[PDB]
């Protein structure tokens, strides 16, 4: 039956990686990862993240299982943290949390929930988006279409295009928006435009559905979240897939949260439920290790101190390198102007290069990067720097 | 949306758990748990698992991302159970192993990956089985069909019924069969019934998909995989979902594998790919911390040595319930014949007492069992032997 099964074609992020290792140069650099690295190059574990691993350790008695809906802590703790301490969605009991395996693994459930129970055919996102956007709402089989976003020319967001190109959205049509650092322009609405587009999706009738996976890294958790928040106000219904992979650095333990908004409790607690059997079918419960993790230092005052410092500075230091790298590219003679990628947040951005200059500099040089010329800050270090910014003036 | 979305059926087994623990009276017994339990009534963290998340504490220097398919270590281990250590599919590189969460989510992936990729519609599983066989196959679009098993009258494998509802069974149609301690029967075929299953599989044109979650729970580790053993010395194709929350007690942190094999490396490698794709649909990768625990001890012989000793330990202490039980129950003047628990395989048996006997047991007082009359061996201890059974033979 496997016989004329045809492979499935190589992915972007995944096929430069080996490429890469493969190449084995003498300094070569990897701007196409999708991970936060250090000023010494490393993806390490973090402290605060350590010691409730320690905690976990010492005081974990049994591995039985967990809800359909994983910790309770965990999903408190993220209701606060989207929408706020003292916000009117958690005293109403309007929102109800599942903890699910990623950012990824909580857009698939919304997927499938949406998919099963409601009359959802179609859903928007970006141009550009994150790529695996369009594979995870076609696999519940729902359709996904897309609105304006980025100014090619500029290196904005046209607002314009935007509304204009969600005008033929239809009532009922889910709208997906990046909570903050959009991936992979680096290009967020400001409040302002995230008022607009909330008062313009309660009038069109959209569901938005947020993907919430950097929380932390624009400007700081709270500020992060003023967009979202400005859409909670005014909304009666509502989808959040937030992860905690960037932001705890824990990656490869799946930690995310898909919460669903809804009127009030009794439509939260029904419309759950079905989430709630869209998640048994698919993996049954969520792994327990990242998410203890979590539930543990976001509740303890110490250790949570300890991660907002761990959290800023990883925050900062991108803050540092979008600075130095227009500095250092203006210095080596730089022909165009790169300021544009001072104004942008987050670990990503578009460096304006084309396809064939992104080629050439991985041929002639070591830099690697995303053929749309994408290229991840963090893996920028003052060390690499200078011999990062010559390579890129030698091919503008 | 949301506001005319109707409730979810609860689920069966997770809602005797409320209704038990809002009983609250004196020597309640839950029998309807899935989970093992010592004879402390507790669920332990395997010693050789909690040596293991040490070693992980000490050496881990990063969270960062595992491949669509895992841990390879992870991968090889598990195929080495499975097939066997000097086994030919390993040897010609026939199979190709996903890590996975659960062994519920390599289903689902088995599943996606043959409805997408494949002229899969249909999926035979036995009458009784696990209940949330059907839902994770239909939450694919694949046809569930059901063969028959269970022997109401005898207590038995009716063999025959079995062979003669598969004929129904088409070339190209998935069968689904368990490994070993068959959920909820604990009757598992003897291997020349395997063979004999294996052998008109082959002729007939069925897919066959091995759920292994109790490997180590039946008779060893090596016995408890002759069954799949022997299907996959006549087949070019199968596919494996096995689980190892039972037999590392690893329940909560979501570890389990799906291995596809095919007639050769260069299909197998093919079909697989696809099935990344499936994966990285659904929650991209996979959690680390359970699969890193099991490949730690798998890999080391110390380690192993321990866990093994652990896994007889329940194995052993599983057999001596099951015979304890229908001592106790001879002893205390029951006037049914139980022996055929002695027969069974695994944490379950169906005891052959009615809807109303169950509900009345429970409510009468005491004892709680699914309303199949499922009940976990591994609920009873010599404690509770006693007041089970005088409740048992006071309701016959
Ligand atoms: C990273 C990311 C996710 C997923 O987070 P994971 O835990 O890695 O699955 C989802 N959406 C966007 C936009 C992301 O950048
Ligand atoms: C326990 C079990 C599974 C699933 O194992 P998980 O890791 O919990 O997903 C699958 N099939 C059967 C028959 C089982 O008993």
């Amino acid at each position: 039956m496997f016989e004329n099964i045809t492979a499935a074609p190589a992915d972007p992020i995944l096929g430069l990686a080996d490429l890469f290792r493969a190449d084995e140069r003498p300094g070569k650099i990897n701007l196409g990862i999708g991970v936060y690295k250090d000023e010494t190059g490393k993806t390490p574990v973090l402290t605060s993240v350590k010691k409730a691993e320690q905690y976990l350790l010492e005081n974990e008695t049994t591995k039985n299982y967990l809800g359909i809906d994983g910790i309770p802590e965990f999903g408190r703790c993220t209701q606060e943290l989207l929408f706020g301490k003292g916000s009117a969605l958690i005293n109403d009991k309007r929102a109800r949390t599942a903890q699910t395996p990623g950012g990824t693994g909580a857009l698939r459930v919304a997927a499938d929930f949406l998919a099963k129970n409601t009359s959802v055919k179609r859903v928007w996102v970006s141009n550009p988006s994150w790529p695996n956007h369009k594979s995870v709402f076609n696999s519940a089989g729902l359709e996904v279409r897309e609105y304006a976003y980025y100014d090619a020319e500029n290196h904005t967001l046209d607002f314009d295009a935007l509304i204009n190109s969600l005008n033929e959205a239809q009532a009922g049509d889910v709208v997906l928006f990046h909570g903050c650092c959009h991936n992979p322009t680096g290009i967020d609405p400001t409040l302002e435009q995230w008022q607009t587009l909330a008062q313009l999706s309660v009038e069109k009738g959209w569901l938005p559905l947020f993907d919430f996976a950097y929380q932390g890294f624009a400007r700081g958790l709270e500020e992060d979240a003023e967009g979202l928040r400005a859409f909670a106000a005014m909304h009666k219904e509502l989808i959040v897939a937030s992860s905690y992979s960037k932001n705890f650095g824990l990656y490869n333990e799946r930690v995310g949260a898909c919460t669903l908004v809804a009127a009030d409790s009794e439509t939260v607690d029904r419309a759950f439920s079905q989430m709630k059997a869209a998640i048994r079918a698919n993996y049954s419960n969520p792994p327990a290790h990242g998410a203890s993790v979590v539930a543990t230092i976001l509740s303890n005052d110490a250790l949570r101190a300890i991660w907002e410092q761990e959290l800023t500075d990883m925050r900062q230091r991108i803050q540092r390198m979008r600075q130095l790298f227009v500095n250092t590219l203006q210095e080596k003679g730089a022909n165009r102007d790169f300021s544009f990628i001072i104004k942008q947040n987050g670990m990503f951005s578009f460096s304006g290069l084309t396809k064939e200059q992104v080629l050439r500099l991985r041929e002639e040089f070591g830099v690697y990067a995303v053929a749309s010329g994408r290229v991840n800050v963090a893996g920028m270090t003052p060390d690499n720097m200078a011999p990062l910014c010559e390579a890129i003036v030698a091919v503008l």
